[PDB]
């Protein structure tokens, strides 16, 4: 029971919000930036789990991918790392594009 | 016209197909990884950005409990070629949260068309 | 107004460092005791970053392994957080040991660490 | 072989010399980047790292610091000597390049990462 399915906020203030994990692992949901429009994300977790989704920015040239996995102790949370990906014009600036961090989520 | 549909190879030796893209962007595909049970084709499910694009996607691996991600940006250059140039987190299971700090791998893969 | 590096940190997992005098070129060197074969005292050896009239700095460090082959590197910055305190915030790579060029794709992890004074 | 004192280039230019490493694995060197992404006045700057020294009988790891003498920013780098598949020394390494933020709010978007492929010089 650390089912990804519902509501969730991160350290940072962002929310998101994730519908039904179907019988192969899939899901689909809306993430909302504290630092910003709905942008509609896309996963899928394996069959405790772990799990990996990506987020296509709305208002933005970028992408991010998080991947991580849900725990308890319960209180329930997940651990996540992402990636940042910014769009570049030349491959010559292609080593500055990709930023790095992490997230923790709670219940809504 | 740096279009991700078809098939594709990397530095390591591993292969990916993904199929077309539609009007929002999403797509799919399979993965299969030269390297690490034993290796099995797994499913993709990503997302491009709406000339040279960003893009993103998950790899769940059908032999193993862990998870990739992979995010990049579709290239021309240098030669002439087309080329995705990717960074990946890969996410290992573990048991307790006190273990976390050590579940995660990094690395970079270039693809070029097969 | 500012956030020297010298003295004794612990962080969110339990670990500890002791970071000595910073010279006038922003170096230093220091001792890490990591709370996660068993376990010693690992040296340090770093550096700040002196450019502007800046009283936030970053720096990085390296940490070599006594008890194990592997490697680590710290990066970050030190804040005068919200609550008067100092904070540094940082992210890590650590790099294991591989015997074969085959191998070097799965070699690296990567985290973060909250340290604060002891 | 594979030793790390001496001169190096990578992929997208840089070079870095690297001095001698005495018996306790610190090593000190010099690094010049072929790209800024800044308003430039490129200049050598100071590096200093240690390379491990349980079981020669491989390749031993190793980490260093950069600290830029034209930018706020620090990198770290960290990585492995090999002999690859074409008889070449290389060293394999990812680094961490982080930026000054004036706040602790920003904090989460000051690190980039990726790779860099060292030959001999
Ligand atoms: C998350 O939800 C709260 C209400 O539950 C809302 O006020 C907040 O603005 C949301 N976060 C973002 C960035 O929209
Ligand atoms: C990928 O496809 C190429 C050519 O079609 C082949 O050489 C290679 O063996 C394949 N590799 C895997 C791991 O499927
Ligand atoms: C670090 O210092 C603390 C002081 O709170 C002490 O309890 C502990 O012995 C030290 N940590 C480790 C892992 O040795
Ligand atoms: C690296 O060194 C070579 C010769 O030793 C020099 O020609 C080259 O310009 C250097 N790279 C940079 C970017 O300064």
């Amino acid at each position: 029971k650390c089912s990804l399915t519902g509501k969730w906020t991160n350290d940072l203030g962002s929310n998101m919000t994730i519908g039904a994990v179907n019988s192969r692992g899939e899901f689909t949901g809306t993430y909302i930036t504290a630092v910003i429009k709905e942008s509609p994300l896309h996963g899928t977790q394996n069959t405790q789990p772990t799990f990996g989704f990506t987020v296509n920015w709305k208002f933005s040239e970028s992408t991010t991918v998080f991947t991580g996995q849900c725990f308890i102790d319960g209180k329930e949370v997940l651990k996540t790392m992402w990636l940042l990906r910014s769009s570049v014009n030349d491959i010559g600036d292609d080593w500055k594009a990709t930023r790095v961090g992490i997230n923790i989520f709670t219940r809504l």
